């Protein structure tokens, strides 16, 4: 496996359809970890729940 891999993951915010509560998530971009609304399902591994989380992986 790769676990900094997932730093370069597109932004996938999820489907909009499904029934969960939509979250605040953080993605990397390259400069930056970006706050983007989560829709709470599907998605990618490049989604963290603390801009922290980000920082310290990516």
């Amino acid at each position: 496996a790769n676990s900094k891999a997932v730093c370069n993951l597109p932004k996938l915010a999820g489907d909009e359809t499904c029934s969960n509560k939509t979250e605040i998530r953080w993605y990397y971009n390259g400069t930056a970890c970006e706050a983007f609304i989560f829709k709470g399902c599907g998605g990618n591994d490049n989604n963290f729940d603390r801009v922290d989380d980000c920082q310290r992986l990516c």
